[PDB]
């Protein structure tokens, strides 16, 4: 059922979007939109799920939101685990995409109209299994579109995923308007009329666009294969029947101990799956010394992560409860603060790409390079904990919590550039397939995780929290510093 490539492409008009196949303009805005209506979403989720009953909200304690809020990106991750063995043996990806754009496209609409907190449990769900459809499936159509040996390939990439950054920075500013300023279930409405959007210039467009491009499955079941899978999936409803049979007798069928147990999932794993790569026999005793390398920077990574990550829980928090939004005359609306993050990339990766260029072989290695992503990240949060700290109580200026936003992409154009580079350095070539799943890995651990710090937050241990974890990133990215040159000659 796999197709040749060349074949694929050969049903690929191959121009008519900036000079790369008019495809491009299918999945640039397809991905656009699915990205703008998550953001948007996500820029509001957190206070729609606090604020009071009769502020439109769901009136959740804030540790509860919060933790919700943290688990979210996990999830997600989980997902696109499972999404991509679906397209890739079931459903091919542009069937994937679809599918996946129709659930998500639900769960919008199940927060749009009016409701509450099953409302928000359903949203979830849809929005969870959706994106892990779409989400891990959609590059692999725009690959798809490039004949091998097509040197636009790199490019059209590169234009492709400028449209994360482009809907997660517009999103907050118009959905979160919407949402803040006047109504929750308006800002959510435009999230789902914004996947529609996305999904409709698909379905009308991908036809005559991307031809044969996805619509293949590449790895397709045999007939015991099927039944193989099918009695795999009757394992996981024995698994989770015997579940239900225990903890809902005993009253702990609760959304705390799913967090708890997403936490505990988020340690548990990365532990299992280095034993796995260590162990195995289809390694070399070369490749097993590398995967110890590789646990620092794995745990530096999710550390990193665990920062970044707070940005849209914690911080978002600090925005409406903390920070004084009536500057000037104007009103800012806390849901803006998400907008930073991807401002900034888009205006300092370039300024990086050519530092690293000017600096040439004097340039860090990857694992300094993770180092000071870990640095600039615990610098972001001591930068935090000083207003709050130094007032004694009140609101504190916003400008703060704006430079920390901006200490914490200073990192990330450190670390996040050569994450994969250093997982695929490091990594057993029995495992090649499963490297982008493995870099994953490390920030979907850090929101695990993230969940479970979330009651340490409260306003008489803000200081504490920001401080113990801040300086928990500069001990560990000191730690990384020192060692980061054994680390470094092990790199393939």
């Amino acid at each position: 059922a796999s197709i040749d490539k060349q074949q694929i492409a050969a049903s690929v008009p191959q121009r008519g979007f900036f000079g790369h196949p008019k495809g491009l303009f299918t999945l640039f805005f397809t991905e656009f939109w699915e990205r703008f209506s998550y953001y948007g979403m996500r820029a509001i989720l957190v206070y729609y799920m606090y604020y009071e009953v009769s502020k439109g909200g769901l009136g959740l304690d804030e540790h509860l939101a919060l933790a919700i809020m943290s688990i979210y990106g996990a999830l997600v991750y989980m997902s696109g685990i499972i999404g991509g063995w679906l397209a890739d043996r079931v459903f091919g990806t542009s069937r994937a995409v679809f599918y996946g754009g129709l659930l998500i496209m639900a769960g919008h609409i199940a927060l749009a109209i009016p409701g509450g907190v099953a409302a928000l449990f359903v949203s979830m769900a849809l929005i969870v299994l959706g994106t892990g459809l779409l989400k891990p499936n959609v590059s692999s159509i725009v690959g798809d579109m490039y004949k091998p040996g097509d040197d636009r390939r790199d490019a059209g990439f590169s234009i492709f995923y400028m449209g994360i950054n482009l809907g997660a920075f517009l999103a907050p500013l118009v959905v979160g308007t919407a949402g803040m300023k006047y109504n929750f279930h308006l800002g959510f409405g435009l999230a789902a009329v914004g996947m529609f959007l996305g999904l409709v210039v698909f379905v009308a467009t991908r036809k005559k666009n991307l031809g044969l491009a996805g619509t293949y499955v590449p790895n397709p079941l045999t007939p015991a294969e099927k039944k193989k899978a099918a009695a795999i999936m009757a394992v996981g409803a024995v698994v989770i029947a015997v579940l239900l049979a225990i903890l809902i007798p005993n009253g702990w069928f609760t959304v705390e101990t799913f967090i708890s147990l997403v936490g505990i999932l988020g340690i548990i794993i990365p532990i299992i799956y280095f034993v796995v790569m260590y162990r195995s026999p289809k390694t070399t005793a070369e490749e097993r010394s590398r995967v110890i390398a590789y646990i620092p920077l794995f745990v530096a990574s999710a550390m990193f992560w665990a920062i970044q990550e707070q940005g849209s829980t914690i911080l978002a928090n600090y925005a409406d409860k903390r920070t004084q939004l009536d500057v000037a005359g104007i009103h800012l609306s806390p849901a803006w603060f998400q907008s930073l993050n991807p401002l900034f990339i888009i205006i300092l990766a370039p300024v990086f790409a050519w530092m690293w260029v000017k600096l040439g072989k004097r340039q860090p290695t990857i694992p300094q390079k993770f180092a000071l992503g870990l640095l600039f990240a615990g610098l972001s949060f001591i930068v935090i904990l000083v207003p709050g700290h130094l007032s004694g109580g009140g609101l504190v200026h916003p400008i703060w919590l704006v430079l920390s936003y901006f200490i914490v992409v200073l990192g990330e154009l450190c670390l996040s550039p050569v994450g994969l580079s250093a997982t695929t350095k490091l990594a057993p070539a029995a495992f090649s397939a499963q490297t982008m799943s493995l870099w994953f890995l490390s920030n979907a651990a850090a929101q695990a995780i993230n969940a479970q710090l979330v009651r340490f937050y409260t306003p008489e241990n803000e200081t504490a929290y920001f401080g113990t974890i801040g300086g928990a990133a500069l001990v560990l990215g000191l730690i990384l510093l020192a060692i980061a040159p054994r680390i470094g000659r092990l790199m393939k």
